[PDB]
């Protein structure tokens, strides 16, 4: 049977280390690390993930500054809020939960976040630096995925990694991170032809399409490493972007859904915020 | 049978209106657009390419500011020179010819160039912005290749593009630009295990390895679009990264070497300099 890539376990483990680090920092400086979380509008999943990220902050001994803005917020209004957080020395990281209301230029607002506080890794600057091997906080989910792979001793160098999806915060950074780790990388999307064949060639497959079980189990190469970055709620167990039923007979290793990529998304954000606080308060 | 993708003819065509634009800007403002070229050390090819770029500037009514620094220039020294040029209002674009001497952190120096003057498209910020679809000067060679494909009506959307090579100024930006044009993109490099297999599936193949005729003609798909971004001088006619002798029997369209990608590398830099000058002066 396939190795279960246990992101839930790894997240908890990482948080135990973060906790002692945060407590040491507070004891030395008297100051608490702070993630500013920006939630714009009433999207349910967005509310949930910000809630979970706030919880993660408190588990490791830090806190969050919760910024809640109405659905009708303008790009200019959100930019003003982000600049207030940039200029606040008490705020160490800034999260803008995506997707913001569609009238807002989300890209412009991402890029307004100062690099030093880009702990979710959403800036063009941060992306470009990461792609070219320079120090920068990585996009939360992709960086979480790399950590899962690394800490489970998964071979990446020389493997053919197929990333299905090319989103700004997930697919694109994932591809560039795998490339930096010396995988041959294929990037697919909605205009990709022969997707089943490309997926079948993959030694490592990353489902990042935001559509329930789009990647079919019979497309998966026998022995492949299967990363499912999706989540779609359902009665009696939610599912991701990949058909994972019976995956244990097919993959060499796989991330379960729930409890795989998800927990490591949140914990990666918090770890990078601790790093930012450690730097800022050191 | 193949369509020759004539970069030399396209470069000449494009310069016609660039000259009109520059002469209009000069007549209107009384100021001459300047590209600052930085040549560090004794690389013969670098010197040759810098002169070609200086010549190209002058062909369209602009001028160059020739910065020549010694072989043993340090990172600190180069950075200081770039900051002088950033703060020079008479300089509208900055080129740092690669590869600088080994002791210099080239990435750090590329990134010191102000985005507004990054007309060669070498900054991490420029790369990330391009990758995320924000307006930015693109890396000269890749952007030139996209122009060649567009001007020759080459279908990109939905094609399987394979880019062999992943360098900062060529392979990586090439990959993202093709991705932006809705190709499915596979990025190969020195740790790719079955390079011939992958090249054989390429609808569009980009040779960006810097090794004479490494990409074999036997690997090319019948009807492929073939882009050779290499140049290696030989007695009575240099060769690129791809075996092109007899390529006309196999490719639907191909870039000759010489006279393909090269001319459009220079034209792209000059065009983006014209753009920078117009923005700065107009
Ligand atoms: O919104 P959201 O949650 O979907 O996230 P999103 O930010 O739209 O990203 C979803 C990604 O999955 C890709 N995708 C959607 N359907 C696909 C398909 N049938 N086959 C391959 N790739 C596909 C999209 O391609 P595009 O980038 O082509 O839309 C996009 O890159
Ligand atoms: O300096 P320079 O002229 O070498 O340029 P460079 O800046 O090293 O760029 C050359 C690119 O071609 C790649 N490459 C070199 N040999 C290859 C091979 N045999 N198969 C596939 N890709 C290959 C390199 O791989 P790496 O990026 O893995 O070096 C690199 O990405
Ligand atoms: N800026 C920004 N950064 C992010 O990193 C995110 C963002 N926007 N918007 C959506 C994605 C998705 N996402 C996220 C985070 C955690 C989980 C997670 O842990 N999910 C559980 C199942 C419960 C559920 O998803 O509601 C899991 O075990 O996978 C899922 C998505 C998240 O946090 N994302
Ligand atoms: N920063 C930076 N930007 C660039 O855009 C370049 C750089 N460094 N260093 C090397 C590459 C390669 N390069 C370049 C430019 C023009 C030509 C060219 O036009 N070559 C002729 C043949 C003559 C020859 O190559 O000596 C051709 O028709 O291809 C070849 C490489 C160039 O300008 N490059
Ligand atoms: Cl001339």
């Amino acid at each position: 049977m396939a190795l279960v890539l246990d992101g839930r376990a790894l997240a908890k483990q990482i948080e135990e280390n973060l906790l002692v680090r945060v407590e040491a920092l507070k004891a030395k400086t008297g100051r608490t690390p702070i993630l500013a979380t920006i939630l714009v509008g009433d999207d349910g999943a967005s509310a949930t993930y910000v809630r979970m990220k706030g919880n993660a902050c408190r588990r490791v001994g830090m806190d969050s500054l919760k910024i809640e803005l109405p659905q009708e917020t303008t790009t200019e209004q959100l930019l003003a809020e982000i600049e207030k957080l940039n200029a606040n020395p008490d705020v160490h990281g800034i999260l803008l939960q995506h997707p913001v209301p569609a009238q807002i230029d989300e890209r412009a607002c991402f890029d307004a976040i100062s690099l030093a506080k880009d702990v979710d890794g959403v800036t063009c600057l941060g992306f470009g630096r990461m792609a070219m091997g320079e120090a920068a906080y990585g996009s939360a989910t992709p960086a979480g995925i790399m950590t899962i792979l690394k800490e489970n001793n998964i071979e990446i160098a020389g493997k053919h990694a197929v990333v299905v999806g090319r989103s700004a915060i997930l697919g694109k950074p994932m591809a560039m991170m795998l490339l930096q780790a010396n995988a041959t990388v294929t990037i697919c999307h909605s205009r990709t032809q022969n997707l089943p064949e490309l997926v079948k060639q993959a030694d490592i497959i990353v489902g990042a399409v935001g559509k329930a079980e789009l990647i079919q189990k019979d497309w998966i190469k026998q022995g492949a490493v299967v990363v499912d970055a999706g989540f779609h709620p359902r009665d009696g167990g939610g599912v991701g972007d990949i058909q994972l039923q019976g995956i244990e007979e097919i993959a060499s290793a796989y991330t379960p859904v729930p409890g795989g990529v998800g927990p490591m998304t949140i914990t990666t954000l918090i770890r990078q915020t601790v790093e930012a606080a450690e730097k800022a308060l050191g």
